[PDB]
């Protein structure tokens, strides 16, 4: 018979599920961000420029001001058009006299008179346009492209969990536990080796592997705990739907109190861990003890949540399973993310180098 | 008494490594191939090339078509021989004057008068031995030395499986349980707490954790599922081997029809709870529910198999079972592989930040 | 009742943790040290600096041997006392005529007459500026900085495994179990619904999970084994605290026979594989299997070790349980030290890049 301790094994790998819910998933991967690097170039690019460049960015009438495109339009023979905002960006500090010569000093060029000034600005340009190419490539876009963010990735885990953006307080406000369609009794509510269950996300599946009822506190209602019952109150023969009272007493036996580092490999092994554990049958698969019948909370029944998606002779979860496959996704995305943050630390280090070189005046001559 | 359910977290370890095997697990790394790249750049220093040098790759009576190496041969007092696949690679298409003037346009070359080729023809040579430089670089073929192939990981994985290059057939044809050596009785086949077993491989090794027999159907035959035995009619006191149509009534609980991502990671987790899993004793290791005596299948005696590789004075899975150490040395070539492909991203970000420097013709003067 | 093998799922997760400390865990990655390179480079430019360069490392009276900084101090003027080190080591080797002629030839520098040197030296001083500028640069020091060694990363695991910064012997010299504050009986060490463990570490842990005792030698006491207990005779009841031999014959239940290939996965999962198996409840959480009131190894009681810091209302194990809090510090070191060995492989490409161009004499007059 379905005793105390029976679905610890079930429990721990649904909990590895449950804990990556809410805000409790991060990103703690931070990201390659070169635009600093690349902005400084290009500013000190347009600070070693002939004054007649730096004066095509200013307003004709106030030298001070930037040069407004409707007044003064860049002209159709020139391919001005395609780069103005990038050079405007880093000539508008410049356009203030003072400000022009404080960066000449910041960039180690306000030492250097005009004929030095001169060689020094061919290894500038020189280096700038290294710096685009390496920054523009458009295989840096792609690896930016592939970058994924922390609100997003923490959206789908709750949804694969609660089918809900958001994980649901502790009163469970908000929600409605198997989506409403909850009825009838215990095992029509959690499946049977000829029926799937009515759950539709992870915990909805915890609670029909965990929960006790009015009948199996004795007996089969301790199969995840130690001691004493979750004390649910579960009526299901009477009242199908639990209330959000019920649902917490089983969402507590797992670790909503410290935060998980996304990786792939994490979500990975805790997917592997719950599909591993589907017994599969002729019609059904099983997670949870079973020992005949159903999925009903007996003792000598089951305590448990079957899939009809999944069974000895079809399916993968992580394609067929609904909630299963809505977690691979995340994984699929944290794969991309991780390879384009180690792709992206290519550039920010070439930029870094790029502008050790510009401001090395002796290099700049050489 | 051991009873139904019992092995469920043997099955999930030992399916866990079923689950990898047919051509289910894939590199889905894809790789860094920069050779188009590394071409290009070859061809645009050859496009850019004075004359009389495209004219070293020409017949000398049909100058379309390229130079014959025996008809005319590499003077002795030059490199040329160390260097002509590449540059007579490069000089092929050109050779026609209508292909060269398509490149010379494709390159952005075309608009230069003799004088402005020269001078953007220094810095293409330039960029090239660059390229050559970084994609040529021992540590680049040491990477691709050490690139696996889908094919050779998915072979050696069907060995530490089955023993074979490919998964048998849902009739198991070609294949002998227990490479022909069962004999007896089921404890002389699986093991006990004084002999090892005679599984080879890791299929062998989940039919006895979880294969009925004639005797068990009603209790310990049960152990690896729910409601219903997968009844493969073993009888081993008469007919020891397992017939073909009995593997698979035990395979089938494993999942055969979705794909696993080849990752280190992944392959350390799954030998890791396999090897976790037995149970160290004086003699041997157990893997899988053991009351008494031995792996004969007896709900009082044990459903499982036996290792003497192992004990608890000595032995690690991965070195001293065979099929586990087979395993391991997968995931030995999948982190290699893993390393260079890292290592292969920045050639190839290099080699594309050189092909835009190259048909950039503003860069080429400067 | 608690008996033969109930606790194989709870061993096999202590004995992932045991496993790791001894010696043991292994940092295979290796290292990018491109420091061999990056001499190589600045020996090459000293090699091709002109005369009087080289001269102004020599001393005064003995050609041969290098400068001392009192007899011949570096002019104030100048900026050399920020460079002489590195600029000396390179020279030192090159003092020796000989040898620079040497050097000449191993860097391809000897077919050079003095105005082809003068040309070859102007790339080479432009390559070399670029390596110190790749190689120097803050982010290599600060990925240097993450750098972990395989000495301080065993100390902390032996620390969360045995509060020791090295493995007991096989004897358990020099180590007292429970940190000398074992007392009373076996629930008042192990712990129970209501009151935490006196376990500080992995090791004792697994004792509490694991020992058998003089009183359930014929049960509970066959928890983590298959068909023969330990044999701890341990006597909670008179004598509290266990005798190195005790603990052996639990530890021999790990496998500290082979080694694991450190990464930051690998203690990820195997901590999770810990965590989500604490049973929370109101005042403790449970490791290990139990039934009633307290882990006092009783069938009808518990195999098992409490903990006060994470309850079904609180806690998370790698900050609130000491041990395991040590262990997942390893697993941040590791993250930090895996992104340092990737950042650091790009300057060591690029340095050999360098010194594959630094050595072609038609690169360099290019
Ligand atoms: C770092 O800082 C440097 C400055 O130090 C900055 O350099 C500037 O780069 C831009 C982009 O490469 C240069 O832009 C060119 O500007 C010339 C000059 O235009 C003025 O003068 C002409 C002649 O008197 C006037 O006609 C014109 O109205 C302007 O007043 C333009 O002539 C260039 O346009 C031609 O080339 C383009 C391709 O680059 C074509 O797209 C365009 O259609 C033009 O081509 C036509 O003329 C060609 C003549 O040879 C002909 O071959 C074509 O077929 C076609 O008919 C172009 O816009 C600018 O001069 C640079 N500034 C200086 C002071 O040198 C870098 O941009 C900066 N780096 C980064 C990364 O930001
Ligand atoms: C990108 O595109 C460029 C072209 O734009 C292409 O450049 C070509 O590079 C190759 C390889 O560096 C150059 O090859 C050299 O060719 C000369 C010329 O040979 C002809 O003319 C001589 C003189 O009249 C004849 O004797 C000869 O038979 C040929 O007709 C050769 O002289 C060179 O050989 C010497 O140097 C080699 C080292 O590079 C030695 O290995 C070789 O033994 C030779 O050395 C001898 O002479 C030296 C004299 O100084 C002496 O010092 C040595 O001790 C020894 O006695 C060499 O083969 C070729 O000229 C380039 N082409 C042009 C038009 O400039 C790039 O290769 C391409 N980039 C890539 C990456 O593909
Ligand atoms: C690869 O190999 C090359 C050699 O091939 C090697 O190059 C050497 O680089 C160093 C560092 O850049 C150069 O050091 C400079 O040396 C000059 C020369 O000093 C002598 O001669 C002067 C004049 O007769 C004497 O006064 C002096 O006592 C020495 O005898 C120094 O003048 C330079 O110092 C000035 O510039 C520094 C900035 O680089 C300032 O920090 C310093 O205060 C000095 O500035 C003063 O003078 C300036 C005058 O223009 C003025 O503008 C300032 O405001 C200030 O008043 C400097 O120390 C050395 O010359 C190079 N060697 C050769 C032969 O060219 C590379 O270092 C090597 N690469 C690597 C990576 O190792
Ligand atoms: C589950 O199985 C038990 C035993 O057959 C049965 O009594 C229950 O009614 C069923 O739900
Ligand atoms: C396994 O152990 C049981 C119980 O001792 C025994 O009856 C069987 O014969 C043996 O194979
Ligand atoms: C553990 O629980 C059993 C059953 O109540 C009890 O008899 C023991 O004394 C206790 O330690």
């Amino acid at each position: 018979n379905i005793g105390t301790g029976d679905n610890v094994l079930h429990r721990a790998a649904l909990c590895g599920i449950i804990e990556l819910a809410g805000k409790r998933a991060k990103l703690e991967t931070a990201l390659p961000n070169f635009q600093n690097e690349l902005n400084s170039i290009l500013e000190l690019n347009m600070t070693a420029a002939e004054p007649t460049w730096l004066d095509q960015f200013r307003d004709k009438d106030d030298r001070s001001k930037p040069r407004d495109l409707t007044k003064q339009p860049l002209p159709k023979d020139t391919n001005w058009a395609d780069h103005w905002t990038a050079w405007a960006k880093a000539a508008l500090p410049l356009l203030n006299d003072e400000t022009h010569q404080a960066k000449l000093k910041e960039y180690k060029l306000a030492g250097l008179q005009p004929e030095k000034l001169e060689r020094a600005r061919n290894t500038i340009r020189r280096l700038t346009a290294e710096a685009v190419a390496k920054a523009q490539d458009p295989t840096v876009a792609e690896s930016t492209a592939d970058l994924t963010t922390e609100e997003d990735l923490q959206k789908q885990i709750n949804q694969a969990v609660y089918s809900k953006d958001t994980e649901p307080d502790d009163d469970f406000n908000g929600y409605t536990a198997f989506e409403g369609k909850a009825s009838t009794n215990r095992q029509t509510i959690c499946g049977s080796a000829v029926a799937g269950s009515k759950a539709t996300n992870a915990m909805d599946a915890l609670f029909c592997v965990c929960a006790d009822d009015r009948t199996n506190g004795a007996d089969a209602g301790k199969a995840c705990v130690a001691g004493t019952a979750p004390g649910t109150g579960w009526n299901p023969g009477v009242t199908a739907t639990p209330t959000g009272t019920m649902l917490q007493k089983v969402r507590k036996l797992c670790n909503t109190h410290g935060k998980t580092t996304l990786s792939a490999a994490a979500i990975e092994g805790r997917l592997t861990a719950v599909g591993n554990l589907l017994t599969r049958g002729s019609a059904t698969s099983i997670l949870g003890s079973f020992l005949a019948t159903d999925c009903s909370g007996d003792q000598g029944s089951g305590m448990c949540v079957a899939y009809t998606e999944v069974t000895d002779a079809k399916g993968t979860p992580t394609k067929d399973i609904p909630w299963m496959q809505k977690l691979d996704s995340v994984r699929i995305k944290l794969q991309k993310h991780e390879r384009a943050v180690e792709k992206l630390g290519k550039p920010q280090h070439d930029l870094k180098t790029i502008l050790t070189l510009a401001k090395d005046p002796a290099y700049l001559q050489l």
